[PDB]
């Protein structure tokens, strides 16, 4: 067979890595699927707020609910010092958002506090912790809020997932079985016209491949570990077909280069067996 070729293909790769990469690959309209260190709970970090999008897409379905609803922003929740294109255009806050916008920010741009405001719109972590295990998807766990994980170094091990999960998350979203096509639509368009994570999932594929993704990146504490380095999403193969990915590269020794080098070179494999 050829997937315990390509398994044990990127098993060598990893080899001389010091990191725990966790790989698993779902194809949307077929059944291929590979699986590398599944059973282990990886960091998420940002790839999380992909759940939580659908999350406020799924209610904004169901209470029939415009996306272009306006939010009104209190100054306190554009917290500084995170990351927040959103803090950065609106730095007195107390401003009405559409829903649309705190969205784009978030999903697109990884917006922290885009994240947290929408957390709060949904209810709070747990809120998006039931509704991802309600559609059949365990070993998802999320806990913490972004200023929460700002805080203590511990606090964004609480957020974890196994790859599996991940990849048939995707593949309920990709084929569309969890969202109105509208919502559907918005958030599969702000994931492909993400400007992030170019050298991750991305970074080997060939040019005018339309990759819908979202990354997650972490610190480095001072022994040198990066707690996570993630890419999570959908590819669109040569011939039209799809596949769902998603890599983590935690607790990593390694320079931020090889970490994102790792998504890249996984992807690019799996990308040339499923070529083939």
């Amino acid at each position: 067979k050829g997937t315990d070729s390509l398994k044990s293909s990127i098993e060598k790769y990893l080899k001389d890595k010091k990191a725990k990469v966790g790989v698993a690959v779902l194809g949307i309209e077929d059944n291929f699927k590979l699986n590398v260190n599944e059973k282990h709970h990886y960091p998420m970090q940002g790839t999380y707020k992909f759940h939580l999008a659908l999350a406020v897409l799924d209610k904004l379905d169901k209470e029939n609910i415009s996306i272009d609803k306006k939010l009104f922003v209190k100054k306190s929740e554009l917290l500084p010092n995170t990351w927040s294109p959103l803090r950065d255009k609106y730095p007195d806050g107390n401003v009405d958002l559409s829903i649309s916008e705190i969205l784009k920010a978030t999903v697109s741009r990884s917006d922290n506090n885009g994240c947290d405001i929408l957390f709060r719109f949904v209810g709070g972590t747990n809120k998006v912790h039931n509704f991802i295990s309600k559609l059949g998807v365990k070993n998802i766990s999320i806990k913490a809020t972004e200023e929460e994980m700002h805080k203590a170094w511990n606090v964004q091990y609480t957020n974890w997932t196994t790859p599996d999960a991940t990849v048939q998350l995707l593949k309920k979203f990709y084929k569309n079985e969890i969202l109105s096509k509208n919502s559907y639509d918005y958030l599969l368009n702000t994931m492909i016209e993400t400007t992030t994570g170019p050298k991750r999932l991305k970074g080997l594929l060939p040019d005018g491949t339309v990759v819908a993704h979202k990354t997650g990146s972490s610190d480095t504490n001072d022994k040198g570990i990066t707690a996570a380095t993630n890419d999570i999403g959908i590819i669109t193969l040569p011939n039209g077909k799809h596949f769902a990915i998603a890599v983590y590269v935690s607790d990593s020794s390694e320079k931020s280069d090889v970490n994102e080098k790792i998504i890249a070179e996984i992807c690019k494999s799996v990308w040339d067996y499923l070529v083939k």
